[PDB]
């Protein structure tokens, strides 16, 4: 009740909604990206609020702590376990919703850019295509992902081995800090601006803005999408890629996908079919690439290209709110420092992905620029050595069709175990995963030991800083969800 009344004191009424508000429902489901987390089943916030300047955010978090009622932020949903929105079990929190903070200003000839979290990557990308075809940044392949779950957690795509990751090429943010303080770069000091680039949703405050370095790109960039079936000898080639790709220059970057007894081998290259062309063929001539494969475009037209195979829609596919696409949805992530055996291949390509609710495998090569930031330089730990990483994706469309790719994706991820990184597991922090591990609570305060056990997985030897940087910036807790990194205080 006075949680509420606190709020309506400080925020326009109609951006406000509690669970009978007619447009309740609308608002909450906007951005849930996931079937399987919309349902009546999984457990609603109180209240909604979707503020639109960064004064309501700060009024939001000062009622919160106030009246002692959690708030989860969403900015594009995307979330694999909904935990912007949603909780596992029974409590009590809010929505803080950011669609309605979206602009992107950017300042071509400083080539940087102010982007908020509410923002898409699809606007992002499309604002710096406004100001010049020839500035690029790097994120993610999927244009409806928000701005601020993305950059909190790293973000990559097809420029990771070119610039790295999202969050490594911040420069600045505008931050509101568990105690409702606005916060940039200079105020927050050293740990806590490291930690907020990459080290996970959530934990270290609302990010209501980030600014971006822009970066070269050439006018014209080049896609192939290459296939080879097992009969094409797609085992012995992906044997190969395994090794070479994460070798190839940084311009180049090969990922696959496989959904069966064929693997696809998409490429993006920083230049023409004229210089790649060669490429291939002095260093990957096993995939057989030759002229006709080539797709000239820009980098603008690269991103509906390469995550929709669309040449011709460019704003309908980078500017899109309707929230179509939500799959019943599962998935979970390795990375891989030592090359796989020729065996493990086969049963993968013929034995695993033909099973009953398989799913589809996603390998992007490391190597070049993400590998050469050092470990410990930013939260994201999976650099040096790395080969691959593995996003093991599983869709489905009705409900009550759970069970076999849920039992896949555990099934895989056991048979996997041998051959992918150990001690700790590694997993991406954006491929949330919540059985990975999840935390406890006592006195109301996530433990260290039960954050530990999946910290590892995601930041490896970041996390006790991490936990350091969270016990100063917020001791009590307050902006925290079931995976979200716990105060470690003295
Ligand atoms: C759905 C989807 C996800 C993808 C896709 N492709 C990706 C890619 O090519 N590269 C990647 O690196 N990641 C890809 N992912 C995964 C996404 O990166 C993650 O799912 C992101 O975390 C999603 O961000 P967003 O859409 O903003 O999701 P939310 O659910 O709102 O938030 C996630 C997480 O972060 C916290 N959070 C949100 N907003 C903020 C702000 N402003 N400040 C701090 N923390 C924030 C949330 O509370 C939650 O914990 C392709 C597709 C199709
Ligand atoms: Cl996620
Ligand atoms: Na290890
Ligand atoms: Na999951």
């Amino acid at each position: 009740e006075d949680f509420l009344g606190c709020l309506v004191k400080e925020i326009p009424p109609r951006l406000l909604y509690a669970k009978s508000s007619p447009a309740y429902p609308s608002v909450l489901g906007q951005t849930i990206r996931n079937s399987r987390w919309s349902s009546p089943d999984n457990v609603k916030p109180l209240y909604i609020i979707t503020p639109t300047q960064v004064s309501h955010i700060q009024s939001a978090v000062v009622c919160g702590r106030r009246h002692t009622v959690r708030i989860r932020v969403r900015s594009g949903g995307h979330d694999y376990e909904g935990l912007s929105y949603r909780s596992l079990q029974p409590e009590t929190f809010a929505v803080v919703d950011l669609n309605k903070m979206r602009a992107v200003w950017v300042d071509g000839k400083a080539r940087t850019a102010w982007v908020d979290s509410g923002a898409q990557l699809g606007e992002l990308y499309y604002a710096i295509y406004k100001a010049s075809p020839t500035l690029a940044f790097p994120a993610g392949v999927c244009p409806t992902v928000g701005v601020g779950g993305h950059f909190a957690g790293g973000g990559f795509g097809m420029l990771l081995r070119k610039y790295g990751i999202a969050a490594e090429n911040v420069i600045d943010v505008k931050l509101v800090d568990a105690n409702g303080k606005l916060h940039d770069k200079k105020s927050m000091g050293d740990d806590h601006f490291w930690a907020v680039r990459g080290g996970g949703g959530e934990s270290f405050g609302i990010v209501v803005a980030w600014q971006v370095k822009l970066l070269p790109v050439p006018p014209t960039v080049t896609i192939f999408k290459i296939s080879k079936t097992v009969s094409e000898g797609a085992v012995d080639i992906i044997n190969k890629w395994q090794v070479v790709a994460p070798q190839l220059p940084a311009d180049l970057m090969i990922r696959i996908i496989a959904q069966g007894p064929k693997a696809t081998f998409e490429a993006m290259y920083l230049g023409t079919c004229k210089t790649l062309t060669p490429l291939m063929s002095s260093k990957f001539p096993e995939l057989g690439m030759n002229p006709s494969h080539c797709n000239e475009m820009s980098w603008i037209q690269s991103i509906p290209f390469v995550h929709l195979g669309h040449r011709d829609a460019l704003e309908d596919d980078l500017l899109n709110r309707q929230n179509s696409f939500k799959p019943f949805a599962e998935y979970k992530s390795d990375y891989v420092y030592q090359p796989f055996p020729k065996t493990v291949w086969e049963q993968i390509l013929n034995t695993w992905l033909v099973k009953p609710g398989a799913g589809i495998m996603i390998f992007d090569p490391y190597g070049a620029t993400i590998s050469a930031t050092p470990e410990s330089a930013t939260p994201f730990p999976h650099r040096k050595g790395v080969l691959f990483n593995i996003q093991y994706v599983n869709y489905w469309f009705a409900p009550g069709a759970a069970a076999a790719p849920l039992s896949w994706s555990k099934d895989i991820y056991n048979y996997m175990e041998p051959y992918v990184s150990k001690n700790p597991r590694q997993a991406y922090a954006n491929y949330r995963d919540i059985d990975l591990g999840r935390n406890e609570v006592v006195n109301d305060v996530s433990t260290y030991a039960s954050g530990k056990v999946w910290g590892q997985k995601y930041f490896k030897g970041n996390f006790e800083r991490l936990a350091i940087t969270k016990g100063k910036v917020d001791p009590t807790d307050y902006f925290r969800n079931e995976q979200s990194i716990p105060p470690l205080i003295k």
